[PDB]
């Protein structure tokens, strides 16, 4: 009850550090900014909407939207010989022909609320720098995937937990205050570092707590409470518009927690064992990378994002229960190949749905999210009972670091790849959905 509130809090925790991008790192609409335009929009009276059309560049043909968004016209606004009327309509017949400079003067943000984004200017040329965000975060979840098992082999097991969890807390709130964007990365990779180890630590002692009687059941509670973590998480957002205040109170929770007191080779020297681990670990790779890039996707084109987050993050709640009553009356490999085909055939479709049918693809994107959210519980138990208890923490380790591999690929597949095509994501995520329902057919039940 006791131990069992307060590791359901440490996953409820994790859940808006794993996530909090979508919230601290929102893009709103923004133009350049510029000298004269204020000005000039008071001495005629331009509405907002109507002073973007008199002083932003068009949107151009059938898309760029960048020459919007990425520059600006090369014109003198404090000049009063512009008209009142259209100042475009006096320099030149087609808007095409003005010259075109960069943002020097900053940028304007359609939003009262902040994000790092908005903050420290990642856009345009800098907007990779956000994705870099989530990148650090995964190769922290990376390298300390390695380093835990070292630290726990030469120190002691509940000092490392409370160092684990005091360090996570630390540097959580550090960053709320971090002064500039290197140093706000360094503290997401240290937490980055740390926050696994912390989630699989407390994942271990409430799974060595509960015998095998109730350990599939006290699973899938865990997991539901990373489900509830991201429930507060979105009130949290909703009720914080600033980014700061939020990384504060997702923060504050872990001080609750304070307050409260082999032989590698073998994974691959046989044959079938190296095919089994390598379907494994392309399962792992596969719902890690479709989790991660359907939840950024959605925060990166959702016009109602507080509502589609709501509504996909109690879609897991049914998915874990179907999961529950599944794996006991049905068995595992059939669900999770249906499961990750049910995911694969949703992304497909979200690229033919015209987006002004959202009402349409929030469905979808719920289909998808529950059958990724079944497949990820199908895999933990199909992962653990695969190999044997000598072997199986060794193969575990391994195979969710390919989940971290993928964390760092992903963000740039969400985020730069999609500047290529807008559906090009969903056709990958559609791929490797669908491959990885095929390979799992090839497992033993
Ligand atoms: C990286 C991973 C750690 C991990 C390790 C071993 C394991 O069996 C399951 C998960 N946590 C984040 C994410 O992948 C996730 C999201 C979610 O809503 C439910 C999850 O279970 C997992």
């Amino acid at each position: 009850k006791q131990a069992f509130l307060i590791l359901c809090l440490l996953s409820a925790a994790f859940a808006p550090i794993c996530v909090g991008i979508v919230f601290l790192g929102f893009t709103p609409d923004h133009h350049c900014q510029s000298p004269g335009v204020a000005e000039l929009s008071q001495r005629c009276g331009w509405s907002p909407a109507e002073e973007l059309n008199y002083t932003v560049p068009g949107l151009g043909p059938a898309g760029e939207a960048f020459l919007g968004q990425c520059r600006r016209y090369e014109v003198d606004w404090n000049q009063s010989a512009l008209s009142c009327v259209d100042p475009l309509a006096s320099l030149a017949t087609n808007r095409s022909h003005l010259p075109l400079g960069p943002c020097q003067d900053g940028w304007v943000y359609d939003t009262p609320g902040s994000s790092i984004v908005t903050e420290f200017n990642l856009v345009c040329a800098d907007s990779w720098k956000l994705d870099l965000f989530q990148s650090c975060l995964n190769a922290g979840f990376l390298f300390g995937s390695l380093g835990v098992g070292y630290f726990a082999d030469r120190f002691g097991r509940k000092l490392c937990l409370l160092g684990t969890v005091l360090v996570n807390a630390v540097s959580g709130v550090l960053m709320a205050f971090s002064p500039n964007y290197m140093s706000m990365l360094l503290f997401r990779l240290l937490q980055g570092l740390v926050s696994k180890g912390n989630w699989m630590a407390g994942y271990t002692l409430i799974t060595e707590f509960v015998g095998s009687g109730s350990r599939r059941t006290v699973a899938i509670m865990y997991q539901m409470a990373f489900t509830v973590g991201l429930v507060a998480l979105t009130g949290l957002a909703y009720a914080l518009p600033h980014w700061r205040w939020l990384q504060l109170a997702v923060s504050l929770p872990t001080f609750l927690f304070l307050l409260y007191y082999p032989s590698f080779a073998d994974l691959f020297r046989t044959p079938r064992l190296r095919k089994r681990t390598f379907i494994l670990m392309y399962l792992w790779f596969t719902d890690s990378v479709l989790y991660q890039g359907l939840i950024l996707h959605m925060g990166a084109t959702s016009g109602n994002l507080y509502l589609d987050f709501l509504y996909s993050a109690l879609v897991e709640i049914p998915g874990a229960f179907i999961a529950l009553i599944t794996i006991d009356r049905v068995g595992r490999i059939y669900p999770m190949a249906m499961s990750n085909l049910l995911a694969g055939a949703a992304c497909l479709v979200m690229i033919f749905i015209s987006p002004d049918l959202h009402w349409l693809n929030i469905i979808i994107m719920c289909v998808g999210r529950m059958g990724i959210t079944i497949a990820i519980q199908m895999i933990c138990l199909v992962n653990a009972e695969l190999y044997p208890t000598f072997v199986r923490n060794l193969g575990v380790m391994v195979c969710s670091s390919l989940c971290d591999i993928g964390g760092i690929i992903t963000p740039f597949i969400v985020f730069r790849l999609r500047e290529v095509w807008q559906a090009l994501p969903l056709i990958l995520f559609a791929v490797l959905g669908l491959l990885a329902a095929g390979v799992t057919l090839l497992l033993p039940e």
